[PDB]
């Protein structure tokens, strides 16, 4: 059985590790409430340091459920609601297009057109993030487009926090993540855990609310398994959890939550591909709207990719099979590679 696991997990990453040169690639699977690590090759290269559940991987988009938890919790505690207009929770935006764009708008990236990414001339400086939220207009109707971006889901973050009363950052470090049994999971490194941070193989406006997170293989399987199980946490935050689990509208196969994306399961791995490629990320999609908010639970799958410049990584579970997935690698490789790993996996489980 142990045998049977190792050799299904091996024949899923061994081969694309090659066929990609990834240097290291942490694997975390929850199987029926039991914890299963597989580790490959070097966090670095340079000095040898071997991958280990512990190593810190940065984890780029799929910081964006880390983001949606902290709006779950905003909304649990009654201090915004999705459909609260955006500029009700920053003053500085009152006069702007933003009276007219919902928080869910933001968080589901149908605002209108907001970008991919700030643009160059937008540095992190609060005043030049400020300026550019408020000189913003939409290319389309709110609630008609996807268009994946940044400052989209980054403004959620930050108007969500406001909510809150404290900064972003603040709040993820000292009530998220300690509410979610956290300590290897971080904005900031502390300097005591650099020597756990894998090297990357090849700092911007709201960087923390869309790409923040680094985090080990084992702490992100301890967030899959509270996203499993939220009725084992305070009920707060499982409320938080839950709001992560509901789905407004599709595009193709994929349903859109507040962070995560789900599909139907099962389903081919090309159409999951096909839900994670490049053209998701980066062109507009007209969306069919649900007639009312969808429970993402039962016969779906989960999941989030999530890259910076050095990492690619990979999350994915399926609440109707108390089944969880993690693949952490120092290589931004292709999603479709990402997917075949974890429908190897998923399959073979």
């Amino acid at each position: 059985p142990a045998d049977r696991l190792k050799a299904l997990v091996d024949a899923a990453v061994q081969p694309v590790m090659k066929a990609n040169d990834i240097p290291g690639l942490a694997v975390a699977i929850s199987l029926k409430g039991e914890p299963h690590y597989f580790s490959y090759g070097l966090a670095s290269k340079e000095d040898g340091r071997r991958v280990t559940p512990e190593t810190l991987f940065e984890i780029g988009s799929v910081s964006k459920t880390f983001t949606a938890t902290l709006a779950g919790y905003a909304l649990a505690q009654d201090k915004m609601r999705l459909d609260d207009r955006a500029s009700q929770h920053w003053p500085a935006l009152q006069g702007s297009r933003f009276d007219g764009i919902s928080l869910l708008d933001l968080a589901t990236y149908t605002a209108g057109g907001l970008p991919l990414q700030f643009p160059d001339s937008v540095q992190k400086d609060q005043a030049q993030i400020r300026d550019y939220y408020r000189q913003w207009q939409p290319t389309y109707a709110p609630g008609s487009q996807r268009l994946y971006s940044n400052p989209s889901i980054g403004l959620f973050g930050y108007l969500a926090a406001r909510s809150l009363g404290q900064p972003f950052e603040r709040l993820m470090e000292q009530q998220v993540f300690p509410a979610l049994g956290l300590e290897q999971t971080h904005l900031d490194v502390p300097e005591a855990a650099l020597a756990q941070y894998a090297q990357g193989y090849g700092p911007g406006p709201l960087d923390a609310e869309g790409h923040g997170v680094k985090t080990s293989a084992a702490d992100l399987l301890r967030f899959v398994d509270a996203n499993l199980h939220p009725e084992r946490l305070d009920r707060p935050w499982a409320q938080a959890l839950d709001a992560t689990h509901r789905g407004y509208y599709k595009v193709g196969d994929m349903t859109q939550g507040l962070g995560w994306e789900a599909y139907d399961w099962p389903i081919s791995l090309k159409r999951l591909q096909a839900g994670n490629s490049t053209p998701m990320a980066l062109q507009p999609h007209r969306i069919a709207r649900l007639p009312a908010p969808q429970a993402l639970e039962g016969q779906r799958l989960l999941n989030k990719t999530g890259s910076t410049n050095g990492f690619g990584a990979y999350v994915a579970f399926v609440p109707g099979r108390d089944l969880g997935l993690v693949i952490l690698a120092n290589r931004n490789y292709p999603n479709a590679e990402r997917v075949k790993i974890a429908y190897a996996i998923l399959s073979g489980l």
